């Protein structure tokens, strides 16, 4: 119902002034200048929001909202059909339109992320943003400014004109950008230089607690290597500079969230006070860095929307992020993020993952997964292995592996996915403008590295139910199970000591015996079990992680089921599982006689 | 009937106090085998002094006394092996530390034990003298005299017996030792004094009470154990149904029937388990290990009262009655 926006000019600045120092109620406190053009006028409130690919804008949370002409009151209107629009009616003769308005920031997980902390905060300049309906977004110049709590620092790629006491201008900057150009604010920062020069890339931390911010030298080199291998790959950087946002926290909302200069991050405290308990979530920077180039300069046609309040178009988000979902694991070993081993059993769990965990593969699509965010926006889901969930992640960079083995294979391993990375975002270095594509495009690019059916080839995985894996084996490794832990699955385990049975008994537990995960059609599901249910006892003996597995390696080879005591709601019940595989975790091993690809894709370079 | 139990002492244990016990400083050990004199009867007047002051309402204490009588009947089947008077040790034995069964140890049972001894002996003053003397003639006689006086006027057992004697001529000692002495019922003043012990499915006043807001289970008489809300024991019967499933305090009743422990849980599946042949299954926690125990308990819930016998003279509403 609102009108369709038009590439044409805005007149004058839209100024969005937002107050930050209500950390108590956890409000932002917000006032949008811009001017007024006589007639009906609709003002909207970001509703899709580029790299959520789904409708996030938090409508409901926008309170307090009074809007004003040349200071006088006017009555709003909202679009019945289009929650995310308001509308006035300005007079003959009216020069300037002031709307007023409070974001109610998450004061619990429950309401969403929470973005203010007693410590720290995370602005998000669409939460606090009403603008014009009928222009591109990047035809409106948008001037920012935030008044902080008392002496905080702030990072943001966003330019900054001024600082008043604890008030912030930022230069004038066109409004798409404004969205996409974050800020975290805190009492407890370090600024950190990755790499030097004309285009620079800068680590802005903030902590809960000052100590969290004592990265070692080894651990800021890993960082500066990882932009050392964006370059190596690509061989352009689109930006001017690039400010990595980080938060080291308990408090603030987790996030991972790209942008084109910057990207919002969140940690653990023991970032890096605990290097080598916190790994398996450092590919995070990676992930989001690599976006830079994959999702924020390089956007599917479909994806990149003329403004905030019409819908985005998903279908490459295989693209997007799977193959960034690939980057950021490569990458992480390739700048020592990561060790090899490490990468290794986490593609092992990837792997394991479309070729045991994902039965849903039988009657969904990886392409139609991309439609996920708006179906789902991340709620709770039953059964993620059976009615898939975003599988364009993973499932996308088990596509990309088997496409830089196949690369490989055509060239006598003189070309890779290397190439199409540098062929596909190289170009035009220094630009941070959109630079749309469609699926013909990735195509041709592909063709260009090595002549090949590719249109055929991505779309039989992405519209097939078939294998994903196979460029493990073609890159010279395969896919195998036995009790050994995974070193991914026993980091993530071993803080609680809980279970990951997936590939056992098909289900995970909390150390309380909570079941945390079904997997479909496997052996817990086949006894009713649901997440939800709790394992009070396994054969008699109060349920324990040691003790379950030890049940399990009891169980091979025998004709004893295991008798698991359940408690369902109220009521206990004996179920007795006839599982008698021992316990499986998934690695990759070496094939021999092939040569090993896989080892020269996660090598630095 | 803690102000009038206590209030009674001065009279019973204070001013009259067995020589045994009357000792001559704090340094030199007490003789307490006139406990059940001491305890005893003041525990009795305690409760029959709460009805008649309006303390307690009539049919409270008639609850209460059929709880008393329950216990001797069903609840103490370690007065198989030991008598009320070697309880008046307990004290020294004990310090009421805990104890594990409480019901086959025994526990300072000249209290309660040594009540229904009283109510007996008042029944058969009674029935001695067609009703024209009862057990206030005795508490007259002994604790009556010298009026304002609060030295320690010590007795004996014989002096006990002479004193009953004068009320009415009997052989008290063979009386008091056959009850204080033997194994033998304690409960035959109920049936004397005109009412009977009887158990149903109704709660027991004092039980219900005792019960409520923390909604506890008291099932001594039909599983012969008695839980928390928790599900966890908090005892044991000996001998009885719990006890002969090897439960023990402190085990933990984690499901009845397949459904999680409540009180209302498990006195629904002793109903539903009257009269049937369908044994009630119990989900148990022994330390860190679970097992389901069938239990053939058929005899529903089982809740101590009295009731009249319509024939007989009713004279323990008499006794309990204000003067
Ligand atoms: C903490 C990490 C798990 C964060 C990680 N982030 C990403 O993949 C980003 O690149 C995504 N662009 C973040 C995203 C995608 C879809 C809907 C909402 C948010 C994610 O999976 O959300
Ligand atoms: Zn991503
Ligand atoms: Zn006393």
């Amino acid at each position: 119902a609102t009108a369709a926006p038009q590439d044409v000019p805005f007149e004058g600045t839209l100024k969005i002034d937002v107050d930050a120092t209500d950390l108590q109620h956890r409000i932002f406190k917000v006032k949008t200048t811009m001017p007024a053009t006589p007639g009906p006028m609709t003002l909207l409130y970001p509703q899709w929001i580029p790299g959520n690919h789904s409708p996030t804008g938090p409508i409901d949370k926008l309170a307090g909202l009074v809007i004003k002409v040349d200071g006088k009151v006017v009555p709003w209107t909202r679009d019945q059909f289009d929650v995310y629009a308001f509308k006035v009616d300005v007079p003959q003769g009216a020069s300037e339109l002031v709307a007023e308005f409070k974001f109610l920031s998450p004061q619990a997980s429950s309401q969403g992320r929470v973005m203010m902390t007693p410590e720290m905060l995370n602005l998000q300049w669409n939460t606090t943003a009403l603008y014009p309906a009928g222009y591109f977004a990047r035809n409106i110049k948008a001037q920012a400014s935030v008044t902080l709590p008392a002496g905080w620092s702030y990072a943001t790629a966003m330019e900054t004109e001024r600082r008043v006491g604890d008030t912030v201008t930022f230069k004038p900057i066109d409004f798409d950008d404004l969205v996409d150009s974050p800020m975290f604010a805190g009492k407890y920062y370090k600024r950190v230089e990755l790499s030097a020069g004309k285009q620079p890339v800068y680590l802005n931390v903030f902590a809960d607690e000052a100590k969290s911010l004592d990265a070692k030298p080894e651990q800021i080199k890993a960082h500066a290597a990882l932009v050392q291998q964006m370059d190596k790959l690509y061989g352009a950087r689109h930006f001017d500079h690039y400010e990595f946002l980080l938060a080291l926290t308990k408090k603030l909302g987790g996030i991972g969230l790209e942008h084109h200069r910057s990207s919002e991050n969140s940690g653990a405290p023991n970032y890096f006070t605990e290097w080598d308990k916190s790994w398996t979530g450092r590919d995070l920077l990676a992930h989001e860095f690599n976006h830079s180039w994959n999702g924020k300069y390089r956007r599917g046609a479909d994806l990149a929307t003329p403004n905030f309040n019409v819908p985005m178009g998903d279908s490459l988000l295989w693209l997007y992020e799977g193959q960034t979902q690939f980057w950021g694991e490569v990458m992480s070993a390739r700048s020592g993020l990561w060790t090899q081993e490490q990468a290794r059993d986490m593609l092992a769990g990837v792997a394991a993952q479309y070729e045991r965990g994902r039965p849903g593969m039988a009657w969904r699509t990886v392409q139609d997964t991309t439609n996920d965010p708006t179906m789902s926006m991340r709620r709770p889901k039953a059964y993620r292995n059976y009615q898939m969930s975003e599988d364009y992640y993973s499932g996308g960079q088990m596509m990309w592996l088997e496409v830089d083995s196949k690369l490989r294979a055509l060239t006598n391993n003189k070309r890779s996915i290397d190439d199409f990375g540098k062929a596909f975002f190289g170009m035009k270095n220094g630009d941070w403008d959109v630079n749309p594509y469609t699926f013909d495009d990735i195509v041709s690019t592909l063709n260009g590295v090595a002549a090949f059916d590719w249109a055929s080839f991505l779309r039989s995985r992405m519209d097939g139910h078939g294998s994903l894996i196979g460029g493990i084996e073609a890159n010279g490794w395969k896919l195998v199970y036995n009790d050994e832990p995974n070193l991914a699955t026993k980091t993530d385990e071993s803080d609680d000591k809980d279970a990951s049975l997936t590939y056992s008994l098909g289900m995970s537990l909390k150390a309380s015996g909570d079941i945390s995960d079904v997997l479909w059609d496997g052996p817990a599901f086949n006894a009713g079990l649901i997440t939800g249910n709790t394992i009070v006892a396994v054969n008699g003996r109060a349920f324990s992680s040691d003790v379950i597995k030890d049940a399990i390696t009891a169980a091979k080879g025998t004709t004893v089921p295991i008798e698991l005591l359940v408690k369902r709601l109220d009521r206990y019940d004996t179920v007795r599982i006839d599982y008698h595989g021992g316990l499986l975790y998934p690695h990759l091993e070496r094939i021999a006689g092939k040569p090993d690809r896989l080892s020269e894709l996660y090598k630095a370079r």
